[PDB]
């Protein structure tokens, strides 16, 4: 699924990402938009082997298990093709571990360096939330 901007807000706050470890919804949204142009299906391959998942680009090499990344970890302790689905609870479940792991939402290239010090309530100017 490509979500829609507002529709991806919608999702991320009943998920319950809006203002998860400090992070404004416009944050979540925000990383989205650039880690997948909101498409749950995006993946895309590391040069260490590993792959990111989903609407949140969620890493094999820590967070999923996808069979073909070794000695990485499985911390959100599911498959990586979970976090594909149309639905994102899975991405979101995943990502408030992440967001929790010590280093935020700099996990994120795409949040360090596109979100991060910028407007990002205006990911969500609009919606009604
Ligand atoms: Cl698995
Ligand atoms: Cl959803
Ligand atoms: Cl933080
Ligand atoms: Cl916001
Ligand atoms: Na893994």
């Amino acid at each position: 699924k490509v979500f829609g901007r507002c529709e991806l807000a919608a999702a991320m706050k009943r998920h319950g990402l809006d203002n998860y470890r400090g992070y404004s919804l416009g944050n979540w949204v925000c990383a989205a938009k650039f880690e997948s142009n909101f498409n749950t299906q995006a993946t895309n391959r590391n040069t260490d082997g590993s792959t990111d998942y989903g609407i949140l680009q969620i890493n094999s090499r820590w967070w999923c298990n996808d069979g073909r990344t070794p000695g990485s970890r499985n911390l959100c302790n599911i498959p990586c093709s979970a976090l594909l689905s149309s639905d994102i609870t899975a991405s979101v479940n995943c990502a408030k571990k992440i967001v929790s792991d010590g280093n935020g939402m700099n996990a994120w290239v795409a949040w360090r360096n596109r979100c991060k010090g910028t407007d990002v309530q205006a990911w969500i100017r609009g919606c009604r939330l």
